[PDB]
């Protein structure tokens, strides 16, 4: 653990909830600094202290815990100024001081209340293939972004100048959709509130791509905390059911301002099985006992809507994918505890067109990701509870194997084994 | 130069024509890959071969001309199949034969003719500042990708459904733009003929994360080409005067499927000094005799438009910024034989606003990069041709100084220095 480089970094190698909040908490213990870099509030990072107080972290570093840490929003990330504020809110009320401590980048594109209702509108026109963002307005606000039209938080400090901005970005929202509700004191409401927060979140900003690499320079240790899982890059995924942002190692660089040769060792967080939140490409999905019966045991369920998320084996050729994608050093195989009341457990281990030919690596076409099948392995499962397990070699010998497997298969070794839901319960290897 | 690491790259430090096309055709000598990552057709990378024939470049990698290579289109790139083959067509007439040498990414996404016409829309409807582009429609094809709706190559392959993701795209631009012509007519006009670009492109198409991947761990050299420069970055870049993509190292990345760790050594194309095609913040700007003297030696007017392009001092606080963005690990200072009319030579050394207080390092608040002004230093020019010189020592002394305190005041070593368009035209150190 405290052998990890200046500048480490956590990334999911899944689609999205492996558990990297967690892992990033502990992690924090030895780190200066805890920085995001893609994404935007879409996530959901929870944590539990040395008491057990249930965190869930949005926009906020999951690193924010550790008082002697300084956590940094990067530019890569679209924040949501009335849901961050809110976050500071009740995380304020609830013991972290985060006074001086939450650096935002000046850089960083600023999601509006307009983005979130724009990309509602577009919910309703879609067909079968609708995604499962819940009107959150990544997508938007990335798109402003890319157009070069969009406002950044350094904006803030031109009042002038904002509700020009502002105009432009609503005008072209109005354009679109017919159903936009747009009026010239709507426009007056937004810029009289952003003020607002323009004074408050004053004090946070920063320029984060000089703080980064000034620190880094200074010996400080930095570990960046991955938005999301590299399935649902908007790259490397399995687009279009994926993410505006960039969960892969890259997006550390574009979001951060880091050159790749400074960025250290990368540690993928792999669950002991696999979720997916929305619709989309899942070949290792299982509808059945297994299914079911992994959701109970991992709480596989929205936090905010309850709804049942889809749920499978680890996939071995997606989880090599995301290993060459990242050139991960290291991996968190988290939620191994959930198996243990399987009798058996299985594992994607290969893929195979419906004419046999042999699938080569985790390819891109959504429609031959939904023909092809894939080839279990089945390995012995340990029928006994571990969630209390501190050491390795404590472990039953089954559970030795599957992880031992994982590590054969991907050639990626495992240096950390979470086993429960707790600060604690984490295996180090 | 033979002694660059396997997987090397190319990226410009400045506003876009540092000369890395001219650099990559030198360096594909050693390389058994070229590939581009971000980026579309706004590009124009003028090569000259043994002979002295003028070639210029778009789409297809400056290693073009290497008949023992293969080139590579990335995933983060965005091709319009129109100009792709009529670049390959005028290609293959001038000598260079493509078949089997240009590969293009099944996961880039699809730069259509509509994307073109809807950027230029929104220029015209758009009231004082402009952006200063050609109309190519780089933006508006991120922005479907980030909006995930828009299609990708491999999307070709699958002519059924093709036709559907079109109406869609049309659809939103239709929506969002009244001057958008749009008729059935016309959805079935690009059927047809994608339809042909699909038969045609299909040699093309293969994955290439697999394939750069593949080709990496069977040693096998890969020299990354940068789009254009890291001050024309999405987010490193002076926003709003930025390109779409990711002209950092960043985007080596999250637009070729490769892992920070693996990226080689990075060379930066800096430029004797600085150009700034659009309009938008430039430091070092000179409006007087010194920028119009500058202009004439280099040649500084637009290929296809014969304007003249913004000149001014090598900025150096601009210049250390990309350099820790990127991190470089050696930089090919271009364009050296410009100052050799000069008398005495300047460099934008540091900033400072208004009051006095120093700008620490490069701002990203376009007003503040509007206010500030510059720290000059001065250093004796040599007044003598360059031209021809090969050997390193035999440069006037006050040319290596030149070069050597370039070097001192970034950090970086310059291994290249250009002094003249030719092929042969560069003096390795
Ligand atoms: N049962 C169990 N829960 C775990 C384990 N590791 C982490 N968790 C919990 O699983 C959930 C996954 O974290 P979440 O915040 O949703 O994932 P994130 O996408 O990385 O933010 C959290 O509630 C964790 O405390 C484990 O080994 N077993
Ligand atoms: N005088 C002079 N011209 C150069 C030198 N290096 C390059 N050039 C010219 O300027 C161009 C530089 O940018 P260009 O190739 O348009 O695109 P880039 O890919 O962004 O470099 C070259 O193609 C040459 O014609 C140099 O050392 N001296």
């Amino acid at each position: 653990i405290g052998s990890l480089s200046q500048v480490s970094g956590v990334l999911g190698c899944q689609w999205g909830d492996e558990g990297k909040g967690k892992l990033v908490d502990i992690l924090a213990q030895h780190f200066d600094i805890v920085a995001r870099c893609q994404g935007g509030a879409n996530a959901g990072h929870t944590i539990y202290n040395s008491e057990g107080k249930k965190f869930a972290l949005h926009l906020v570093p999951s690193g924010i815990l550790n008082e002697d840490t300084t956590c940094v929003i990067g530019n890569g990330v679209v924040v949501h100024l009335p849901g961050l504020f809110k976050e500071i809110d009740g995380l304020e009320s609830n013991g972290v001081s985060c006074k001086g401590r939450i650096l935002v980048s000046d850089r960083a594109h600023l999601l509006f209340d307009f983005h979130q209702e724009v990309d509602g509108l577009r919910e309703s026109e879609l067909a079968k293939s609708f995604i499962g963002t819940t009107k959150r307005g990544i997508g938007p606000a990335y798109s402003s972004k890319v157009i070069r039209n969009g406002i950044r938080v350094g904006d803030l400090r031109h009042m002038d100048t904002l509700p020009q901005k502002l105009d432009l970005l609503l005008s072209d929202a109005a354009a679109r959709f017919q159903g936009f509700k747009y009026t010239p004191e709507m426009l007056r409401e937004e810029v009289e509130a952003y003020k607002r927060y323009a004074d408050r979140l004053e004090p946070y900003i920063t320029d984060t791509v000089h703080f980064i690499n000034d620190s880094i320079s200074q010996k400080k240790k930095v570990l960046v905390e991955g938005g999301q899982a590299t399935m649902l890059d908007i790259d490397f995924g399995t687009y279009p059911f994926v993410t505006s942002s960039s969960p892969s190692a890259g997006g550390i660089c574009t979001g951060l301002g880091i050159a790749p040769s400074v960025v250290g060792d990368l540690i993928g967080v792999v669950k002991a099985y696999t979720t997916r939140v929305g619709s989309g490409p899942f070949p290792t999905e299982n509808l059945g006992t297994g299914g079911d019966l992994l959701r109970l045991a991992g709480q596989e369920f929205g936090t905010t809507t309850g709804r049942p998320r889809r749920c499978g084996w680890l996939d071995i050729v997606a989880l090599k994918f995301s290993c060459q994608i990242n050139g991960f050093a290291s991996l968190n195989l988290t939620k191994l505890d959930v198996l243990s009341d399987l009798n058996e457990i299985q594992l994607g281990v290969a893929y195979k067109r419906s004419d046999g030919t042999p699938v080569k690596s985790f390819p891109g076409d959504l429609r031959l990701l939904e023909e092809l099948h894939v080839e279990y392995e089945v390995l012995p499962g340990w029928k006994s509870d571990i969630s209390s397990v501190r050491n390795y070699s404590d472990l039953p010998k089954a559970a030795q194997q599957y992880v031992e497997r994982i590590e054969e298969l991907v050639g990626v070794p495992i240096h950390y084994i979470g086993i429960g839901p707790g600060r604690d319960a984490l295996i180090y290897k």
